[PDB]
């Protein structure tokens, strides 16, 4: 739970849990970007994308070694934010990366003369690029990476950032996740989404169906309890809706697999702050890695037989290999069964 700074001979690397940034030593460019959320995924490489500071066809080299500063001084990287300051001598550029697990960083730029700053494109063609009102969007369907750069030039944006005086730019660079876009741009989220939804491959059978699932979950996640105690309430609306099937009850096992397959891929899924910057609930992290939650749920499957043994062997292999979300789902299933008959 710190931002680790690794420095090599060709580059400076800033590593957070889900974000991996490589910055150069010469032009002040982001060389490469990897999202580490599921595996190490290479979602960006420099074409000339890297926030080069241009005096109009003329790239600039720094006049001194970059300075690293930040919040907290752990002798292994920082604690809250990290700043890599680059000095080109009439242009100063500062990259600030705060540990929000939002995939979001800040390029703070100060110039005495109008200069051009190149902008990162993750896309393949310009069909997945947009120059929307007060934002530049670039999306790669393959890696599902969204670049949102708030340039505040809106409708006048020419393809490179013009910088005269001081300017701050907020760059969302990471996966395309609607939960994260709102924290990044709360004020403009609504007008942004209408324009981004139109980009080829931004949705795909995920409109009023899946964010209807994270509709139920995000509307109930705040501020019904913490993250764990609000998983059980979803199990209760599945119980209210499906108990008329199970009170008048074969299908018992089948139709639960849709919701098991769906709540499992929903936990995270667009919910990676469900385990970082989020919270402990009871004894867990919540995105497991099973535990005595699902082992006392082993005994809980034994106590459903004992209530009003073999199935408790089938449980561990699945639920110690699966997140606590599913161990808490399964546990809560049988505990509203014993409360039904006794």
């Amino acid at each position: 739970e710190p931002v680790v700074v690794v420095r090599s001979e060709k580059e400076i690397v800033v590593l957070t849990r889900f974000e991996e940034y490589h910055f150069d030593l010469e032009k002040g460019i982001l060389k490469d970007f990897y999202t580490l959320v599921d595996g190490r995924k290479h979602v960006f490489t420099y074409g000339n994308d890297g926030f080069d500071v241009l005096d109009e066809g003329t790239p600039l080299t720094v006049i001194e070694e970059p300075i690293v500063t930040g919040v907290g001084k752990v002798s292994e990287g920082f604690s809250d934010e990290v700043s890599i300051v680059y000095n080109y001598g009439y242009v100063k550029k500062i990259f600030t990366i705060k540990n929000n697990e939002n995939y979001t960083f800040f390029v703070d730029i100060e110039s005495s003369k109008p200069v051009d700053v190149t902008v990162p494109r993750v896309s393949v063609d310009t069909s997945t690029d947009r120059y929307l009102e007060n934002y530049f969007a670039s999306f790669n369907p393959k890696t599902r990476t969204l670049v949102l750069l708030k340039h505040d030039e809106g409708l006048l944006f020419e393809g490179t950032l013009k910088v005269n005086g001081q300017k701050r730019f907020i760059v969302f660079m990471g996966p395309n996740k609607r939960t994260l876009i709102k924290k990044a741009f709360p004020e403009d989220y609504d007008v942004l989404i209408k324009a981004l939804v139109n980009i080829p491959g931004f949705n795909k059978w995920y409109d009023s169906v899946f964010y209807g699932l994270v509709w139920f979950f995000w509307w109930l996640k705040d501020l019904t309890k913490n993250f764990g105690w609000a998983i059980m309430l979803f199990t209760l609306i599945v119980r209210l809706i499906l108990y008329p099937l199970y009170h008048a009850q074969c299908l018992m096992l089948l139709i639960q697999l849709p919701i098991f397959m769906l709540l499992w891929s929903v936990i995270r899924y667009y919910v990676e702050e469900f385990a970082y910057s989020g919270s402990f609930l009871i004894w867990k992290d919540l995105s497991a890695g099973g535990f005595s939650n699902n082992w006392l749920f082993l005994v809980i499957t034994i106590v459903a037989s004992y209530y009003t043994i073999i199935m408790s062997v089938i449980f561990p292999f699945l639920f110690v290999g699966l997140p606590s979300g599913l161990f808490l789902y399964y546990a809560t299933n049988t505990l509203i069964q014993l409360a039904v008959t006794y």
